[PDB]
């Protein structure tokens, strides 16, 4: 509260660890569903149903230009893609078993360099 604050946690390498974290997703060999905006126009149903689209090249431009103010806003617009291709995809399907698989890996990668 006012004049009484919890240890400063230090968040200095933040912005770099997440930029390393998402070089590993973009060259895991299942990222190719995620790594460019889902075409609106040539994919029926995505623009209606999903209503905050989301993809590995918007969070890099994001994270390039100083539009995630901590890293909890960058862990939920990675989160944002597995949960639209969960949407949108059958879990037996090449893309929904992608989706599945990165979420994993990206966990993981998550609790070990910040928890």
């Amino acid at each position: 509260s006012m004049s009484v604050k919890k240890p400063k946690r230090d968040d200095s390498k933040d912005l770099a660890l997440c930029s390393m974290i998402l070089t590993e997703m973009e060259t895991h060999e299942d990222a190719w569903p995620f790594l460019l905006p889902v075409n609106l126009k040539l994919v029926p149903g995505y623009k209606k149903v999903i209503k905050k689209p989301m993809d590995f090249s918007t969070i890099r431009e994001k994270l390039s230009s100083g539009q995630y103010p901590n890293l909890e806003t960058f862990a939920l617009d990675v989160r944002l893609v597995f949960d639209n291709c969960e949407t949108f995809n059958e879990d037996d399907s090449d893309i929904g078993r992608a989706g599945h698989n990165m979420r994993k890996y990206f966990e993981k990668k998550w609790t070990d360099t910040f928890k």
